[PDB]
C-alpha cells in the first residue's frame, strides 16, 4: 500500500526546468508534506537568476499526492496508491488571451524523500501580455481540482480554472488539463468522480535575495 508512505511528514524535493517564449530558467523547491492534513509548506528559488514568468503562474506546475482523502473516500486516492514507484503528470494550461504552458512532470519517492522532476515549455505568450509583462498580483490562489477516472490509461483527468487576478483589479483565466498515468505497472486506484479543494498562500522570505516564492498550501479532497 502506497498510503503508508505518507502517513508522517515527507521531505520534498522540486526541480524544474522551463522554456516560455525562448526565455529558459530554472526553479528549485523544497519543503515538508503531511497527508493527515493535507498540510504543504515549501520554498522555491530561481536557480537561474530572474524568474521570467510570474510566480503565481507555476503554482499548480510546481504534488497531489500529499493531500488528505477523508476515510470515506480514500478508496479513490489515486495518488498515493501509485507509489512509491510514482506517477506521471501531464498539464495544458491555457492563459486566456495569452500563451499556453504544456508541462510533463514526474512524482515519484526517492528513498524517503517525495520527488517531482518538471519540464515546462511554454509558448505563444504575448511579450507585453499579463505573464511576460508581470501583472499579475501575487497574493492568494484557492480552486477546486476536478478529477475523473481514465481506466485507458489506467490512471485519472482533471481540469479547473484557476483566475489570477492582475494588477489592475482584473482577471488572468488559466484553463488547466491534468492528465496522470502511473510510472510502475502495479494496481492504482481508479476514483469516482470528486475533486480537490486546494488553497495557496504566496509570501515572500524577508531574508531571501534571490527570486524566489514562499508556499503554504493545503489540499483536501471532497465531493463524495
Amino acid at each position: 500500500k502506497g498510503e503508508e508512505l505518507f502517513t508522517g511528514v515527507v521531505p520534498i524535493l522540486v526541480e524544474l526546468d522551463g522554456d516560455v517564449n525562448g526565455h529558459k530558467f530554472s526553479v528549485s523547491g523544497e519543503g515538508e508534506g503531511d497527508a493527515t492534513y493535507g498540510k504543504l509548506t515549501l520554498k522555491f528559488i530561481c536557480t537561474t537568476g530572474k524568474l521570467p514568468v510570474p510566480w503565481p503562474t507555476l503554482v499548480t506546475t510546481l504534488v497531489q499526492c500529499f493531500s488528505r482523502y477523508p476515510d470515506h473516500m480514500k478508496r479513490h486516492d489515486f495518488f498515493k496508491s501509485a507509489m512509491p514507484e510514482g506517477y506521471v503528470q501531464e498539464r495544458t494550461i491555457f492563459f486566456k488571451d495569452d500563451g499556453n504552458y504544456k508541462t510533463r512532470a514526474e512524482v515519484k519517492f526517492e528513498g524517503d524523500t517525495l520527488v517531482n522532476r518538471i519540464e515546462l515549455k511554454g509558448i505563444d505568450f504575448k511579450e507585453d501580455g499579463n505573464i511576460l509583462g508581470h501583472k499579475l498580483e501575487y497574493n492568494y490562489i484557492s480552486h477546486n481540482v476536478y478529477i475523473t477516472a481514465d481506466k485507458q490509461k489506467n490512471g485519472i483527468k482533471a481540469n479547473f480554472k484557476i483566475r489570477h487576478n492582475i494588477e489592475d483589479g482584473s482577471v488572468q483565466l488559466a484553463d488547466h488539463y491534468q492528465q496522470n498515468t502511473p510510472i510502475g505497472d502495479g494496481p492504482v486506484l481508479l476514483p469516482d468522480n470528486h475533486y480537490l479543494s486546494t488553497q495557496s498562500a504566496l509570501s515572500k522570505d524577508p531574508n531571501e535575495k534571490r527570486d524566489h516564492m514562499v508556499l503554504l498550501e493545503f489540499v483536501t479532497a471532497a465531493g463524495i
